[PDB]
């Protein structure tokens, strides 16, 4: 009885193995453009991906993960709300059954079709599972996905789903360029939560931009069609892969723009 997200294993039964679900800092959230306030403070965004190197893609059984050689500075995030340098590890996204629904994070209640999260650690911690532990460790970049034109640099990913359709399989995936998953406008909302799947850690700058990419209906119905079971079993697909917004409590949303 592993943690997913159907009626008798979803989010609404997480908290039974990891109580810090129902925490001071839980992610998603919705973001109320409204309320979240411009800060002068924010120095600026800076991606840095031209040097990423792509390992591996992995069916996990309850997303993908396109995973990177985090082991020197190659692609990290900095600025921002951010100290120090963030280096990426893999992205993953969260996606819907249907075009109406999928994010995680909402903006003034609209939910997305889908939502991307670039994972970076800060390397002050050493590594992943250190920085996991510390209220600043890692720094997600979050990008919604809505359906309309396609994202050409996405279909590198969609046309290796095939070859990991079950839970447990993974694909060499190296050469792919980051970059190409992202909007024009870096311009964002930032407050600070948690991992938005088991362990729910609160240690994430969460960093969200306020510019969508448009993926095509093709391109996220190929993702509609892998499956959370394993191979050889009854098939499940892998939608609706999404957490909902949680209780904002004493938190701020903040805006790198005016
Ligand atoms: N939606 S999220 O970015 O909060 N998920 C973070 C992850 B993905 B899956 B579970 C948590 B652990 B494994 B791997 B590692 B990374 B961290
Ligand atoms: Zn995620």
């Amino acid at each position: 009885h592993h943690w997913g997200y159907g009626k008798h294993n979803g989010p609404e039964h997480w908290h039974k193995d990891f109580p810090i679900a129902k925490g001071e800092r839980q992610s998603p959230v919705d973001i109320d453009t409204h309320t979240a306030k411009y800060d002068p403070s924010l120095k600026p965004l800076s991606v840095s991906y031209d040097q990423a190197t792509s390992l591996r893609i992995l069916n996990n059984g309850h997303a993908f993960n396109v995973e990177f050689d985090d082991s020197q500075d190659k692609a990290v995030l900095k600025g921002g709300p951010l100290d120090g340098t963030y280096r990426l590890i893999q992205f993953h996204f969260h996606w819907g059954s249907l075009d109406g629904q999928g994010s995680e994070h909402t903006v003034d209640k609209k939910k997305y079709a889908a939502e991307l999260h670039l994972v970076h650690w800060n390397t002050k911690y050493g590594d992943f599972g250190k920085a996991v532990q510390q209220p600043d460790g890692l720094a997600v970049l979050g990008i919604f996905l809505k359906v309309g034109s396609a994202k050409p640099g996405l279909q590198k990913v969609v046309d290796v789903l095939d070859s990991i359709k079950t839970k447990g399989k993974s694909a060499d995936f190296t050469n792919f360029d980051p970059r190409g998953l992202l909007p024009e406008s870096l311009d964002y909302w930032t407050y600070p939560g948690s991992l938005t799947t088991p362990p729910l850690l609160e240690c994430v700058t969460w960093i969200v931009l306020k510019e969508p990419i448009s993926v095509s209906s093709e391109q996220v119905l190929k993702f509609r069609k892998l499956n959370f079971n394993g191979e050889g079993e009854p098939e499940e697909l892998m939608v609706d892969n999404w957490r909902p917004a949680q209780p904002l409590k004493n938190r701020q949303i903040k805006a790198s723009f005016k």
